[PDB]
Parts: C-alpha cells; structure tokens; sequence
C-alpha cells in the first residue's frame, strides 16, 4: 500500500501517525536530576553504526529489507548524509530547483536510502508507559517501520518527526527499518540556496513518557514598567487520566537556590461555553528583582516543571532554562528589556566541510565563540529550524536568534506561486507551528521568521497572524514579496543598499535610510541579509555601521553568512582540496556561489572578518586634544572586565605607551586624559593606537582578548632635510635596443623597443624575470563576475565592461623613450598608449630619475578615456628574481586590506612571511593588497611613496586563468604589483556592481611617484 | 455553504448573505480543543478557503462567516486573516469565545438581550446596548442568532427592533430560525405527521429543539 | 489501499486527488449563451436514477461491487439522504456529538453508502479536452472509482467535490 500511495507526491499528505511537536523532553523521573540537566535514563540514543542500503528509487526495495537486513548493504555512521559517504552526488544549485519544476510531482528517479537499526529494548519499558522514538533531522521524507510493521510517514527535512513504538517493540532485539526519499513534494518548500543532500542527518533516539505526562509547556515572563518585578506564567497541559489528586509544580531556581515556587490541581479557569482544559494549568510565580537575560549578560534561571502527586509522589518532570526578557516593538523600535537592539548579526546555515550538514556540539561551540569574539550578538537560522542543542548554547553564550520556519520556494516563477496558493497552506502551516511549539521556550530566540525567498502570498499572512496568536512574547519577520509587507513586523530587506535605491518594479529595494521614512511606514528596519561575503568582499561595510548607528531605526542586520559551504574531496595522491558547485559531477550547478563566508570551511578567517569585528565594535571613541572619550553601546553591563591600552609611534617606532582601567557604565561615557606626550625631534607621522583589552578569561573569550581599537593620525613632522649630496654620478650607456645606466655595483636597462625597465643588475644578478610595466587591470573578483558565465554573458558585470573594451588584451605603443645626462643623475622619458581595435584607452606617461645615490624616482602620470570603464586599478607591474622569506611594510595592516574595506587596518610596521601576503581564495582572485603604505621592502628592495601593492608567487594572469585554489603553482621568482590607485571591491551584493562612486577609478587623470633602492 | 441555486436567486431577487463556512465543534470540551489545536488548521482552512473560492463573485454575499460554535482558538485567527488578505471587499464575522475577539469585524453574539446582562464567565452575553460602548469598543453589532422562535415564542421582539432603531451601532440581527426542522413520518392508516428527535428510536435525542 | 488507509479516520487526509475549488463554470462554446446564462452543452446533470445499497461498515462492502450492479441493491432518485428513504435513522442531537467523542476516530458501526451509476459519454469528449465530475454534497466523506479503477477521495459535505475523469472514460457504457 506504501508504493501504491505516493505520499510523497502529495503535498496534502505531509506526515503519518505522527505525534504532536513539543518543548525538548528528557522525561526525568528525579526533580534534582531536571534542575541540573543531568542525562536522564529515559532519553536514549541510537546514534552510531547503522546499516544502509542506496536504491535509485522506493519501487527498486525489495520486501525481504522489512524482515530482513540485507547483505548487500553496508554498515555506516548515523547521523550522516548519504552524499558523504560516496552513496550519490550532492547537488549545489542556488535559485533553479534540483528538479523538474512539476509541482507536486518528483523524479521517478528517486534515491532512496534504506536504513535499518537492530537494538536492545529493557523489560522496564514495555510493561508500564509509552515508548517513541525520535528522528530530529530526515531529508527529506521517509516511511517507518518496526519489527516488519508500518509504524508512519513524515516530512520536513529539519524538524523532529516523533512516532509511539509502544505497541510495536519486544523485549531483546529489535529492527527499524526507515525509507529515506531524497526527493517529496517538502522539496518544493526546501529550495535554500545550499547543497542539496539526503538521508537521515540529525540525532535518533528514544524516549520513554508514563501515561499519564506532562504532553506541553509553555513559560512566558511578563515585567512591570522598570523591570524590578516580573511574573513566571508556566502553562503545563497532561495527557492520560483526569484525576482530583493530580498536580503540577513550577519552581525556579538560580544556581541551588529556588527563588519562588507553586502548585496547583489540573483545570484551567473557564474558556468558553463549554468550560476549560481539565488537562491543563496556569501557573504563576512572581519574582522581584530579575536577573535579565541579554546577549551581554546571559542570565539562565532553571524552570524545574513536576507532575506529581497532591500526596508528593513524582509522576515525571521536564525542564527548562528560563531568560527573563522582553521583546516588544514600541514607536518603530525593536527593545529589549525597555532598550533598543543593534543587531551585530549573521546568517549561519548549519554546514560542516567533511560531514556535510550533520552538526555536532564542538563545531556550535566553536562557532559561538568566533562569532563573539568577532563582536556578533545574533544569529539568524538561514533558512530552517536548527540543531536543537543550537538554540540551548546560545541560551547559555548570549547570542539574539531568528527563528526561521522551513519554508524556501525561490525558483517558483513567480516566487510566490506555492505561498498564495491555499492547497499549499497545510505544508507550510506545519513548518511555522511545528518549529514555534518546539522552540518557543528558548529566550535566546527573540523573532520568528515565516522562512525565505518565497515571494508573499495569503498563506504567509495566515501563519503570521497565527504566530501573533499564539505568542505575542515575539515580533514576527519576513522577507519575501517586498520586505515590508504586511507578513512583517520588521521591515527586512535584504541587500537592500545604505543612500542607493535599487528601484526594482513591485520589489524595490531602497535606500535603508530612505525605507524607514517611506509615506505612513513606522518600523525598524533590520537586514535579515546584507554584506554578501563572497571571495574577497565585504567593500562598503563601514557604511551600514556608520549609518546603523546614527539612524535609531535602523537596528543592524544579519551578514550573509557565516562559514563557505566548500565541501572537501581527495586527489590522486591522496591530499585534500576544498570543492563548490560542478564539481561532484553536479549539473546544472551555480558553481563558487555557495562560498559566501567570513570564514572558510574549516572555520579559519577569511580577511573580512576583521573589518566586522572592527565595525561591530561595542566601544566608540572620540579625540580631542589629549583627552580620549569612549563611549559605551552596551545596553546593559558596565565594562568590568575591560582596559585601554593606548600607544604612540612614529613611524612605526613606539615612544609611548600606558593602560587606563575602562569604567563606563552602559550607553555611558569615560573621559581618559593622555599624559605629556614627547614631541619627537625626528621626521614622521605620530599615530594613536588605542586597544580594548579583556584581562579575564570569558566563557567565549581568553584573557587578553581584543574586542576594539581605533587608530588617529597626531602630530607630523614633514622632512625638510635634503639628502647628503653624493659624489658619483650615473653613466649613460645608449645602445640601438637599450638605455643602460651604471652606478658602483648598480645597473639599470630600459629596453628602447618595449619602453619599459627590462632588467636591473646588483652588483653582477638579475633582478627582475618580467620588466617593469603598467597594469590596469586584475584578477576578477567575484564581486567583479557577478552572476556572468562563459555560455551567459552578463554584459553589466564590472568584468564584461572590462572584457568588452579591451583592458585585458590591450598592447602598450610606445610614443617616446628618450634619455638624458643631468648634474647629478640620468632621467629616462617614457610615454605609451593602451589601444584596443583604435581607441586609446590609457595613455602612460613617466620619467625615471638615477641619481648618484643609486635610487630611482619613478613618476607615473596617467590619462584615462572617460568614455572607457573605470579601471580596476592604476599602477605597475613586474615578476622580480628574488624569493624572500619575509615582507616588511609601513602601511595599514597586517591583513589584507582595500580601499574600502581598509577600516580595521592599523598603520604601523608589520612583517610578515610571504605566504601571509597571500590570500588563499577557494576562487582565486586578486588578493593580499595592502594599503596607504609609505614603504615596502623585500630582500635587499626597498620601495617608498604613497601607494597600495600585492607581493606573491602567482601572477594576475594565473590567479585569473585558474578556477580552484589547489591548481594553483608558485611560479619562479615574486609577482609583485604595486598601485597608486585601486579600485573598491564591493560586495553590497554579488551579482550587480556593488563598487561605490567613490571608490572607482573615474578622475581621468592619476598620479603617483615611487623611489626603488637597495638597502 | 449552501446549495450554489441559493446564492445565485438572492443576487437576484435582493437579500443580503451571511456565507459561513462549515465548522462547528460545539460538543468538544471546551468548545475550541480543535479550533486552538494547530494540527486541525488544515481541515479547517479547506473548509473557510474552498468557500470563498466559490462564492466570492456572488454579490449578495456581503459577510464571510468562520463557522459556529467553535469556541475561539488560534485557528480562527489565522483564517480570518487569510480571508481579510484574499478578499477585502467583504467583513469577516465569527461569534465564538465571546462575540467580540480578535477573528470578528462585527460584534455578533447569539442571544444577547437588549437591557439584560447575563455575566457568563470567559463569554459573557452582555445587554446589546452595553455591549457597544465598553471600554474601547468600536464595532458594529449585529445578532448571529438571536429571538429563538420556538413554538409559542417571540416574546419580547419589538424591543430588540426599538433599540436597533434608537442605536446607530445597532444594526440588526438574524432571527432563530426560519423553518422548523420536523420531518414527515407516517402511521398505521398512512396520515402524515410531524417529528422531531426521539421520534426515528433515535437515542439520545434532543427533542423538539430541531422546531 | 483504500480500506488498510482509513482515510476517514485522519484529519490530515480532507481529500485525494480533488481539483482546485473555483467559481461556477459551464464551460459554454457561444457567448451569447454565457451572456443569457441559458444551458451550456458542456454541463450535464447526472441527476435521476442511480443504484444504492446500505452497509453497516465499508468492511461489509463486497469487492464485486467496483466491478458490477450488486443485484440486491435498488434503484432510488439522487440527490438524497438515505434516511429519507428508510435504510438507516436519521439522528437529532442539538450540541453533544452524535457519536463518542474521540478524535479523529469513528465508530466501527459506519453505515456506508454505495452509489453506482451506468451512463453515456457523447462521442467528442473522450478524443479532446478535460471531464470532470462535480459533487455538489455528500455526506460526510466518500471514495470515487470509475470503471473500477479508484479516482479520489473526498470531505466537506457542504462544497463540491470534483474530479478529472478524462483518463477514466470509455466509448460505450460506464
Ligand atoms: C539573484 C540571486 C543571486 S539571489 C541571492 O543569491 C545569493 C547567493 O549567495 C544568496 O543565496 C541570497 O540569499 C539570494 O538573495
Ligand atoms: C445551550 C444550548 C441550548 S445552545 C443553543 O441551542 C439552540 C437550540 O435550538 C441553538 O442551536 C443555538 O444555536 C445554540 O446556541
Ligand atoms: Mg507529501
Ligand atoms: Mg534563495
Ligand atoms: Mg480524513
Ligand atoms: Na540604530
Ligand atoms: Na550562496
Ligand atoms: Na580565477
Ligand atoms: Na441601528
Ligand atoms: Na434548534
């Protein structure tokens, strides 16, 4: 009858003798062991060895599998995705479904995973209660079966399907035996932009309830005006029989201490005309002076809910950990606890490089902590319920969540097909009640989200008003159809711009500053996405901050996102390599796409994480004279476990330094007044370093840790000495091909054919492989190819415009290369022209001047076709000979920094190993450039100006030839690009220009000077 | 819903349609154990959304109606929210847990009286005229059911039509009911007569409450 | 399938393979007919004499019956409510539930309804375009075959159940 049905082609059918959603149980049958959250012997796992067998479709399992373990089958790990174990391909596609878009019908080519579990059941639980078990994540349905019999069916990839086992186990050895589809009509409401994968991937166990049982709980915490007072409302409902004898307590505790306590006989008040719950009860316990919760301080009472006995006598007890908060939106602002919010938020898809989406409590834990040292107070669920261990560590951390139901239908066309239609109402109606049930006693979730990318329909206003119904402790948010329909509390958008309007017909997304004051609109805006963090991105974040914090409506955002969804595969020899769309043989596929992370998969930083943290500082600073003001956006603690360190150089070198306590209350300000400073008798820039250091351990952070910095420029002191004169002067050696010039061990050729520094000589060696030659160009960026394909040819993309007008393959013409001896040294003339099919797209104009102390003044003076696009950058390259251990520079740093991701950049005197000087991309681009930087120096090179470079062992030329990170060779010797000018990198979005007018090359007229020496 | 004959002769012939889906769970304890329980959402949301997909060109039908006697519960909200997004043209009117929550444009209780109050718990029947102006109300009120015609009844009707005159807020209601539910059975000699529960064997009854 | 399912016991089941609700159609070829509302070729009524016989359970319903006339059955006039006809009581209760309050589940004891009818289809609708049978009522909930094959399923006794046939007809008698 199973394969006779289809219930996986029926949209109408979405689960099958499946119990009702829930609060975590763990049926505990000891008070003390609840308030602790001990483990509870009535809560078992059956994760570890299963066996599995793959099937191209359900009609392909033979009926013996139900009886039977089959020999063929293998014995694999559970939780897992059968992807991960090499069983099929797992897909990456990003909008386009998977599948034949032929709503509600699948392939008849559908993977089906066959698990099976034989396992011990104890006497003890099959003479008295009731015995279910728990599947917390099936992707993305499955039937059940126990000892040969149908138990039920479910669906929803990333909820707990629960079925009563009770009348189907024996005492001894028992088989589960559970079909697992890759593909049901759930999938037409799981289209996230993600890897597509399969089988059963989250944790399975037992529980074994009494009969009579608390069934739900519900605890909701109200607060008088000035929060001094609030009331624990506990509302507890049983199943079984009704009996006079019956009670429930409510007690709460902090620590060992239970600070209020009560109990009552089953029977709510009066409903309506026909009574009340007889099997429910209202509890309400008042509590003075409330420890509040916040992501600052994440205060955690124990809600300890008892089923007992008027006598005493404990029937089971549930547990909570309890945050005394309120969320409430007042005249446009998001509050909590009376304050308002800035949501220094991120999206974060449950992703792990080797077990795909199985998660596991070390890679949460480790993702708190980088989160909040990275200064993140929030996390948004993209786009499904998460893990439920999830929600409790961030409980217990301090991170704001957004809970978001499993509902994604973005390559319907339009968006909104499934979400208007009503047949579709109950699938989705399930995904928003089963997760608000579950999940709605975590006070770390502050607003529920009806899901993603799924336009707006008449279904989304339903489930929102529903949401309102049943919990009105939360705003509710959503995206879709416009982001600021009438679905939502919150006005969401999401990459929506900081002063630029994008005005999309019927889903404009405006200027956040401009949305906010739109005719009659009243409520906060908040990003659910912003920042696409896409390869070497994030360009224009400071933007959203500066904006963020002086706008109050406009309370944050949520980056998207946290951690790049590569995936790891092996070679030949046997090492690994991070892996995106296409490349387990998945077609169609949208390729580096799924790669959007402030950090790699491994969960190591990609460079923009800094300028989040930096941007999402929680301590604001001001200079005037020698008095420092910081400024606290706390909203609740006092900075007690916080010092400034302050600093002084010039010019990198320190002259002083020193510590001041921080002691600012919250919203607060603290006035630090520097001391003497020494007025330095030496040439130089005086710069201010201040550092907030926490000098105590945390449970997310080591002593020592950095949560803020600032830099300011103080006094300079421009050179007004000339050098000491030298006596030699340069030789002139003019050939038919060649300007040589000579001095001591010193030699410079410039080629009179190309125009250009072909090679220069140090006492006898070579210095250069390549010459010395202008570059306008780089290695694509991702923001630079946007959505643009080799077969689909976005002619918008920055690179087409680059492509179209001949910037990558124009040839430089030489109009002038002439010399002349000077007094005291020899200049060199140079003037070129790009061409491209007849137009002149950048003219070159230089002079090169030796003097008789061995160092070359290089002036550049540029001209740029305005009716050209802007270049990616104006400078020069070469592929010097040397390979130095080291890179030493006076400029911002240490990491790698763009003009408009340049904030989080100090300038001082760094050094680092050339790998360091690398950026290692999963889709190689430009990277490492380093920024206002007035000295560079590599080997016996030395290089001084005002000016941006790269240093590394790979070309422009193979960074933008090769597509994966480990095909990638060091070439001879070290491409060095050095630029007076480079363009913004973006990132507002990935598949539009995102460049800011400010940060393009569009002044037409460009110059920068350098000085090369030896040192 | 009613037979689709219906609607299209008072479109014709001019009277105003209260369209009700078909919901009722009078008998549950309390009335709203379905109507609150979110795995029941789906048949009630097939019962409210089919309706209104059918009878919505129709333009006697000026109010839509989410049922009877169902108590209030979650369910209802979401549905008359659904009904409210699809179709603005047209007041969406509930009278269970109360006559007056938040899944009702229109006061609309069953038997409130004109000067009495009668303070149930949970959902009291306040005096129509009281009803109107508790504190922040603004609501029309419109009698679902009200003046039960039960045999020799209708004591008391002129004051119901006094107040609807005198109170702009009061805008009228709808009697109980038009026809009595008796049906025709046939003795020993074959003369017709009229039944009522009890009369098929059919235990437990409420007899003569179908008239 | 359709007995081991017991679709009538499960909330989550309101209806197998229904077509969309919708407002009243008539699929008329003329507008002028569409305009006069007169009657449309494209919709007949299937309202006469049909088959019926009563069952005390749908366990009771023989096999025999999707295939051929049981000849036991009668013949009686629909639209009706069986009760009219005499084969069952018909109930009245005002609040308390006709049966033992227990959901989703019914008693065992379900008096079942079977319904047949043989009729003609007109040549053309079999080649070109879609048949559908509309059930403006029925009471409480139903299964539909055609030429013994199964079709769908249905509840709500207040709105039209309706279904595609166009793969189910024949030329001749169904
Ligand atoms: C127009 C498309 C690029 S949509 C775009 O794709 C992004 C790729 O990372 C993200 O998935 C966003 O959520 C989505 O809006
Ligand atoms: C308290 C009960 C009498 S309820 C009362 O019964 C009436 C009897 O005809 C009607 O059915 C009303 O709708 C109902 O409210
Ligand atoms: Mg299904
Ligand atoms: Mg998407
Ligand atoms: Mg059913
Ligand atoms: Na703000
Ligand atoms: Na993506
Ligand atoms: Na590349
Ligand atoms: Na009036
Ligand atoms: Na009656």
């Amino acid at each position: 009858v199973v394969l006779q049905r289809r219930d996986w082609e029926n949209p109408g059918v979405t689960q099958l003798n499946r119990l009702a959603a829930h609060p975590p149980f763990a049926s505990w049958r000891n008070s003390e062991e609840a308030r602790t959250d001990r483990p509870s012997q009535q809560l078992r796992s059956l994760n570890g060895e299963w066996r599995f067998a793959w099937f191209p479709a359900p009609e392909a399992v033979p009926e013996s599998w139900l009886e039977c373990d089959l020999p063929e089958a293998d014995t694999v790990v559970v939780p897992s995705n059968w992807q991960m174990h090499g069983y099929d391909a797992p897909i990456y596609t990003n909008v386009t479904y998977p599948i034949t878009v032929n709503p509600p019908f699948v392939p008849t080519e559908n993977p089906t995973g066959c698990y099976s579990l034989t396992f011990n059941v104890d006497e003890s639980w099959l003479q008295e209660g009731q015995t279910r078990i728990i599947f917390d994540g099936v992707n993305s349905a499955f039937h059940l079966w126990c000892n040969g019999r149908w138990v039920g069916y479910g669906q929803d990839s990333r909820l707990p399907s629960e079925f009563d086992l009770s009348a189907f186990l024996r005492a001894g050895e028992n088989r589960l035996a559970v079909m697992v589809l890759r593909w049901s009509d759930g999938s037409y409401l799981e289209d996230q932009d993600m890897w597509r994968m399969s089988g059963i991937f989250r944790d399975v166990s037992l529980l074994h309830k009494p009969t009579t049982q608390i069934s739900d709980f519900h605890v909701a915490t109200r607060f008088n005006d000035d929060f001094s007072r609030a009331v624990l409302e506990a509302e507890v409902q049983m199943c079984g029989e009704l009996r006079d004898y019956l009670r429930v307590t409510v007690s709460l505790w902090q620590g060992e201490t239970q600070v209020a306590s009560g109990t009552a006989p089953f029977g709510g008040e009066i409903i309506d005309e026909r009574g009340g719950y007889a099997d429910r009860v209202t509890l309400r316990l008042n509590v003075e002076n409330p420890k509040l919760w916040s992501a600052e301080i994440p205060n955690l009472y124990r809600a300890v809910v008892e089923l007992h006995t008027a006598d005493g006598t404990l029937i089971e007890a549930e547990a909570c950990d309890v945050g005394f908060r309120e969320v409430r939106i007042e005249n446009g602002l998001l509050l909590l606890n009376g304050k308002p919010l800035l949501i220094r938020g991120v999206n974060r898809h449950e992703h792990h490089p080797l077990h795909g989406q199985v998660m596991d409590e070390q890679t949460m834990v480790q993702d708190i902590l980088l989160m909040k040292q990275n200064n993140f107070n929030a996390v948004r669920c993209s786009h499904y319920p998460n893990h439920p261990l999830w929600y409790t560590l961030c409980d217990r951390y301090g991170l704001y969540v957004v809970d978001e139901a499993n509902i994604e239908t973005h390559g319907m066309v339009p968006m909104n097909r499934l979400t208007d239609d009503p047949r579709w109402l109950p699938a989705m109606s399930e995904r928003v009640t089963r997760m608000v049930q579950r999940d709605r006693n975590h006070p770390s979730v502050i607003i529920w989200s009806l899901g993603t990318e799924s336009g707006h329909g008449a279904n989304h206003d339903a489930l929102y008003r529903w949401i309102k119904s049943v919990d009105p402790s939360r705003p509710v948010q959503y995206e879709g159809g416009g982001a600021d329909t009438t679905a939502t509390d919150i006005i969401c958008p999401m990459y929506a711009r900081v002063d630029e309007d994008q005005p999309f017909p019927a889903v404009p997304k405006w200027s956040i500053k401009k949305w906010l004051s739109l005719p009659g609109e009243t409520r906060p805006l908040i990003l659910c996405e912003y920042a696409h963090a896409m390869g070497n991105s994030l360009g224009g974040f400071a933007k959203y901050w500066q904006a963020f914090r002086q706008y109050p409506r406009l309370q944050g955002g949520f980056v998207w996102d946290w951690v790049d969804q590569s995936l790891i595969k092996y070679d030949e020899n046997g090492n690994p390599w991070s892996a995106y769309g296409g490349d387990f043989g998945d077609t169609p596929n949208d390729r580096q796409f799924c790669m959007n992370g402030l950090v790699f998969a491994d969960r190591t930083p990609h460079p923009a994480l800094t300028e989040a943290k930096h941007q999402q500082q929680f301590f604001q600073f001001r200079l005037s004279g020698q008095t420092i003001e910081v400024t606290s956006e706390y909203l609740f603690r006092h900075s007690d476990n916080e010092l400034l360190h302050w600093m002084v150089a010039l010019d990198g070198k320190p002259l002083a330094s020193g510590e001041v306590p921080l002691d600012v209350a919250p919203q607060g300000k603290q006035l630090i007044e520097l001391p003497e400073l020494p007025q330095p008798e030496s040439a130089g820039q005086l710069w201010l370093t201040v550092r907030v250091v926490q000098p105590n351990a945390t449970a997310w952070s080591e002593a020592g840790h950095i949560s803020a910095w600032q830099q300011w420029r103080l006094a300079e002191n421009l050179s007004v000495t000339l050098p000491a004169a030298s006596h030699a002067i340069p030789h002139l050696t003019t050939s038919e091909m060649d300007f040589c010039i000579e001095l001591g061990n010193k030699r410079w050729q410039f080629n009179r054919q190309s125009g250009f520094l072909s090679q220069m000589w140090i006492g006898d060696k070579k210095q250069l492989l390549t010459p010395l030659r202008d570059q306008f160009t780089r290695a694509p960026l991702d923001n630079d190819i946007g959505v643009s394909e080799a077969t689909r040819i976005d002619p918008n993309a920055w690179v087409e415009r680059w492509k179209a007008a001949g910037h990558y393959q124009a040839e430089a013409a030489l109009l002038q290369c002439t010399a002349d001896t000077l007094a005291d040294a020899v200049l060199i003339t140079t003037a070129h022209a790009w061409q491209h099919q007849g137009k002149t797209l950048f003219i070159s104009r230089k002079t090169y001047r030796i003097d008789g102390s061995g160092q070359m003044a290089i002036t550049v003076d540029v001209e740029v076709a305005s009716d050209t696009p802007h270049p990616a950058r104006i400078g020069l390259n070469c592929q010097l000979a040397q390979v130095a251990e080291r890179v030493n520079w006076l400029g911002l740093g240490p990491q790698e920094n763009y003009p408009d991701r340049l904030t989080a950049a100090c300038f001082d005197r760094w050094d680092l190993p050339l790998s360091d000087m690398y950026t290692p991309y999963v889709f190689p681009s430009e990277n490492g450039l380093r920024c206002g930087t007035r000295e560079l120096n590599y080997g016996p090179h030395q290089w001084r100006g005002d000016f941006q470079f790269n240093i590394s062992r790979y070309s422009q030329q193979q960074l933008m030839e090769t597509s994966h990170r480990h095909l990638l060779h060091a070439e001879e010797g070290t491409w060095l690009n050095i630029d007076g000018f480079h363009m913004g990198i973006g990132g507002d979005d990935s598949w539009s220009p995102s460049v800011s007018a400010e940060f393009q090359l569009s002044a037409g007229r460009y110059h920068y000077q350098l000085v090369w020496c030896q040192k």
